[PDB]
RNA sequence: GUUUUAGAGCUAUGCUGU
RNA sequence: AACAGCAUAGCAAGUUAAAAUAAGGAACUUGAAAAAGUGGCACCGAGUCGGUGCUU
């Protein structure tokens, strides 16, 4: 009908829902197989599904190849003979049949042996004449006189087995070419990946300091020398150390372990930069990925300092003059060893064994030892002007091709093609009919798994992306081949594993010491903080304030922390941004004025000075204070509310528009009588921001360690919202859904007057922020309250959007709906002996000292140097290993985590051959969760007074709520896990401390929720006690037992019972 | 970075041979 | 004499291109495999999902 589905791509979850125009989440009904009568089953459509990582057949068929470009190449060549035969059987005669046999020797030749026209005389006359490439190409470049057939074939050849790559997109200009807007962008995106600890450039000439002509050692230390905050040895040193060819390391930021050494050069930089960030972390991939753009620029700028012409390459150019130039020193260096100092003359150009000037051009010499050890000779010689600088200068004797010619884009050459071929566009016929064609294959440039491979990231993402995409159309299948009208996608951050949530700590305590340092306030001094106190916000904003209030000069009271109130310079209803940037402290939040902008000025006048004493010490950035300031301008323009619109709504993560057109592409393949794409199916993307301050807002709390369910609930709230925002503002289409849409401007949606314009005009809203239509009542910075309509419509169309009394019922219902599928993905492992996988076998074994034969059933252990006999002939094999009469056909294959359940509904999960692990998960009421999250975060609420103060009380009424979770887990327990003592010792130790502070109880029992937790069993500490773990070492009861086979997804089950086999 | 083939080497001396 | 192969003693000089790449001491069905398929529709309820109607 109309639906949608959400996902929620991370390394440990996939999460996906079904909703409704009505957003309800339907129940069907499905098949069940098996064995059984269970044949009544019915469920929901919300779930999620989890995958252990390793080495796998997976984790392999997602690797790094080149035989299949070596292969690119070849069918390319081909396609050049393909389209040549045709017209030189219409043009040349014997030309082809010569070339190909060019290996032979001059006895079955059956030919000539003068590839080139049939003549001895150009032969060694064509490289005479044309001694390096470049004079071959340039002459076609700027000749127009006749030309062989065959030598443009081998020029274009050439230029086609060395293109390059397809790192920048579209046609080359100044917005994806030179230096100093791409270092530009490498510091902005830097600046936005941290939050913190920034790097300002204001204005700084970059181009005119990288592209200097010095060494690489000086080159690094040049912008170096600038730039106070950074070091050497900080993480951007280190980057712009590697984007120029150097050997850095990467270990001190990181503070790994192991020595990393990476170099672009070196032919193995893929696989190190992939484990390298398979060690760190996916979030820090796009700050190396900067940096193979500058980089390129860079070596772009070293080769092409020239450009005589404009119908030339600048890099054609400077190589010639370097081939010229090489002769030239050839000759004269050859007359001045030979005759000056005739001593070591051999040693030099003949002796070939250490490796001398003939050992390096010929032999397996390296630039570096050639130059070691040809400085002491220059060291020592005369008349050595104008020579020892260009030796360390790398400008000695240099061979015309080196490690660079893979940075190369390809528009140079293709625009040097086009110039050829508009010289010789009337000569050929063919030329003319076919150079879109040719053009079109050689700037041309797979199937879905390579393509998901075609990522740059640690193979836990793409695991995850292949998953995903394998959950889509297990989606769309089960839907009767019916498209969707929207599909959100939404990333997962990684929650702080409490080292991250230490390092940031530690930065901010760099700021207030470099503050401290830099004014002389004893702040410090007076007040010891340590960082597990900078977690405070108002403390920390306090220390960042200096301790004295901005809009009235006087001093802050220190134990007063209860009174005061927490302020936004941007009002909410404009922006929401709650970082510290746009934080502040002060007694009251009513001296900012009368209006809804930026503060009034009459404050900002008498304190000036004080905010330049703050500015200079770098404890505030350019941007917060320019929000400070903001209402000396103007005030509020097109342009800034322009810029939130794309804060809030556009994203900057690669990998994200990557997955998201991986879908389109798969997805929408309908096209019209043009070459347009029809997109039927939209694809929306949004940041987390969204749905956190949704939940936090409208209190639809979530719970990460109860269960499983989270991630289906993110799920489903981005759909929710997704789709809201699409059948809100319809024109806004190009901001933040993924295609080639018609561009818009910022006239139209914004206008003159807040009460006097809105809802009388055709243009969309007045407030920058765009969540203000969920609310029902948007707060106003001055204490007014608006009033939404009840029901939100469209007025182009006419159709409604927004409901506010249905919507929050039915989301709430779906939140508190209690089945919820998870499943674990049950795969194969593929590379004290390691079991691979056992194997369930029922034959013969003698039991007694007569040798009396009896079927039995057994778990046996199958090792990794095993599998393959085991394979060959598992009949003797298990003869041999001890068992008699095995049946072939019974014999079932078992891999790790198999699921088995008993009476009562336990089911029970498969650990190894001796071992066992739970696999029930429980569900608990959504009050009782919305309790647990509240009595945990009852310091750390971070909400208005009244709602705080609501949710307290909501707190201390229900103290008996905490009797039946007690009781809730009790009567499962009883039910599932059978762990009798150790229910003993908490029900006891719950007794005893029934009387202590609700707070302590209540992370406590989310503790004791271990128990009930999926997985193997593990320890953990009550308020004094500890438990140790119970394994379970029967692997009897499994054999009258039944194996329930979940699927990938939870759709689809079949059930085999094991007490009918044997 | 590796392996072969084709890019007529010259002058003066001596040797074997067809 | 011409030429091939040798022992000299000196003099003039370098970057392109096809080829090669691994004997290394979830469950089920058809198919070797690439790959094809397998699980009905509405209503009222809601403790791991239940009931009713139509229809395979």
């Amino acid at each position: 009908k109309k639906y949608s589905i959400g996902l929620d791509i991370g390394t440990n979850s996939v999460g996906w829902a079904v909703i409704t125009d009505e957003y309800k989440v339907p129940s069907k009904k499905f098949k069940v197989l098996g064995n059984t009568d269970r044949h009544s089953i019915k469920k929901n459509l919300i779930g999620a599904l989890l995958f252990d990582s390793g080495e796998t057949a997976e984790a392999t068929r997602l690797k790094r190849t080149a035989r299949r470009r070596y292969t690119r190449r070849k069918n390319r060549i081909c396609y050049l003979q393909e389209i040549f035969s045709n017209e030189m059987a219409k043009v040349d005669d014997s030309f082809f049949h010569r070339l190909e046999e060019s290996f032979l020797v001059e006895e079955d030749k059956k030919h000539e042996r003068h590839p080139i026209f049939g003549n001895i005389v150009d032969e060694v006359a064509y490289h005479e004449k044309y001694p390096t490439i470049y004079h071959l190409r340039k002459k076609l470049v700027d000749s127009t006189d006749k030309a062989d057939l065959r030598l443009i074939y081998l020029a274009l050849a050439h230029m086609i087995k060395f293109r390059g790559h397809f790192l920048i997109e579209g046609d080359l200009n100044p917005d994806n070419s030179d230096v100093d807007k791409l270092f530009i962008q490498l510091v902005q995106t830097y600046n936005q990946l941290f939050e913190e600890n920034p790097i300002n450039a204001s204005g700084v000439d970059a181009k005119a300091i990288l592209s200097a002509r010095l060494s690489k050692s000086r080159r690094l230390e040049n912008l170096i020398a600038q730039l106070p905050g950074e070091k050497k040895n900080g993480l951007f040193g280190n980057l712009i150390a590697l984007s120029l060819g150097l050997t850095p390391n990467f270990k001190s930021n990181f503070d790994l372990a192991e020595d990393a050494k990476l170099q672009l050069s070196k032919d193995t930089y893929d696989d190190d930069l992939d484990n390298l960030l398979a060690q760190i972390g996916d979030q820090y991939a796009d700050l190396f990925l900067a940096a193979k753009n500058l980089s390129d620029a860079i070596l772009l700028s070293d080769i092409l300092r020239v450009n005589t012409e404009i119908t030339k390459a600048p890099l054609s150019a400077s190589m010639i003059k370097r081939y010229d130039e090489h002769h030239q020193d050839l000759t004269l260096l050859k007359a001045l060893v030979r005759q000056q100092l005739p001593e070591k003359y051999k040693e030099i150009f003949f002796d070939q064994s250490k490796n001398g000037y003939a050992g390096y051009i010929d032999g397996g010499a390296s630039q570096e030892e050639f130059y070691k050890f040809i400085k002491p000779i220059l060291e020592k010689m005369d008349g050595t002007e104008e020579l020892l600088v260009k030796l360390n200068r790398e400008d000695l004797l240099r061979k015309q091709r080196t490690f660079d010619n893979g940075s190369i884009p390809h528009q140079i050459h293709l625009g040097e093609l086009h110039a050829i071929l508009r010289r010789q566009e009337d000569f050929y016929p063919f030329l003319k009919d076919n150079r879109e064609k040719i053009e079109k294959i050689l700037t041309f440039r797979d199937s879905l798994h390579e393509h998901i491979a075609n990522l740059a990231g640690s193979p836990a993402i793409k695991k995850g992306i292949l998953q995903t995409v394998k959950v889509v159309d297990e989606l769309v299948k089960v839907m009767g081949r019916h498209k969707p009208e929207n599909i959100v996608i939404e990333m997962a951050r990684e929650n702080q594993t409490t080292q991250k949530g230490q390092k940031n700590s530690r930065e901010r305590m760099k700021r207030i010491e470099e503050g401290i340092k830099e004014l002389g306030s004893q702040i410090l001094k007076e007040h010891p903080v340590e960082n597990t106190q900078l977690q405070n916000e108002k403390l920390y904003l306090y220390y960042l304030q200096n301790g004295r209030d901005m809009y009235v000069d006087q001093e802050l009271d220190i134990n007063r922390l209860s009174d005061y109130d927490v302020d936004h310079i941007v009002p909410q209803s404009f922006l929401k941004d709650d970082s510290i940037d746009n934080k502040v402290l002060t007694r009251s939040d009513k001296n900012r004025g009368k209006s809804d902008n930026v503060p009034s000025e009459e404050v900002v006048k008498k304190m000036k000075n004080y905010w330049r004493q703050l500015l200079n010490a770098k404890l505030i950035t350019q941007r917060k204070f320019d929000n400070l300031t903001k209402a000396e301008r103007g005030g509020l323009s097109e342009l800034d509310k322009a810029g939130f619109i794309k804060r809030q709504l556009v994203e900057t993560r690669q990998i994200t528009k990557h997955v998201a057109q991986i879908l389109d592409s798969r997805m929408n393949t309908k096209y019209d009588e043009n070459d347009k794409l029809i997109r039927e199916v939209k694809v929306i993307t949004l940041k987390s921001k969204l749905v956190s301050d949704f939940r936090k807002d409208f209190q639809f709390y979530k719970v990460r360690e109860i269960n499983n369910y989270h991630h289906a609930h993110d799920a489903y709230l981005n759909a929710v919202v997704g789709t809201a925002l699409i059948k809100k503002y319809p024109k806004l289409e190009s901001e933040f859904v993924y295609g080639d849409y018609k561009v818009y401007d910022v006239r139209k949606m914004i206008a003159k007057s807040e009460q006097e314009i809105g809802k009388a005009t055709a243009k969309y809203f007045f407030y920058s922020n765009i969540m203000n239509f969920f609310k029902t009542e948007i707060t106003l910075a001055n204490g007014e309250i608006r009033k939404r309509p009840l029901i939100e419509t469209n007025g182009e169309t006419g159709e409604i959007v927004w409901d506010k009394g249905r919507d929050f019922a039915t989301v709430r219902k779906v939140l508190s709906m209690p089945q919820v599928n998870i499943v674990k993905k049950t795969e194969v492992q593929t590379g004290s002996p390691t079991v691979a996988y056992s194997v369930l076998v029922v034959a013969k074994v003698e039991k007694g000292k007569s040798k009396k034969l009896k079927s039995v059933k057994e778990l046996l252990g199958i090792t990794i140097m095993e599998r393959s006999s085991f394979e060959k002939n598992p009949i003797d094999f298990l003869e041999a290993k001890g068992y008699k009469e095995v049946k072939k056909d019974l014999i079932i294959k078992l891999p790790k985590y198999s699921l088995f359940e008993l009476e009562n509904g336990r089911k029970r999960m498969l650990a190894s051959a001796g071992e066992l692990q739970k696999g029930n998960e429980l569900a608990l009421p959504s009050k009782y969760v919305n309790f647990l999250y509240l009595a945990s975060h009852y310091e750390k609420l971070k909400g208005s007074p009244e709602d705080n103060e609501q949710k307290q009380l909501f707190v201390e009424q229900h103290k008996h709520y905490l009797d039946e979770i007690i009781e809730q887990i009790s009567e499962f327990s009883k039910r599932v896990i059978l762990a009798d003592a150790n229910l003993d010792k908490v029900l006891s130790a719950y007794n005893k401390h029934r009387d202590k502070p609700i707070r302590e109880q209540a992370e406590n029992i989310i503790h004791l929720f271990t128990l009930t937790n999926l997985g193997a069993p593990a320890a953990f500490k009550y308020f004094d006690t500890t438990i140790d773990r119970k394994r379970y070492t029967s692997t009897k009861e499994v054999l009258d037992a039944t194996l329930i086979h979940q699927s990938i997804t939870g759709l689809y089950e079949t059930r085999i019972d094991l007490s009918q086999l044997g």
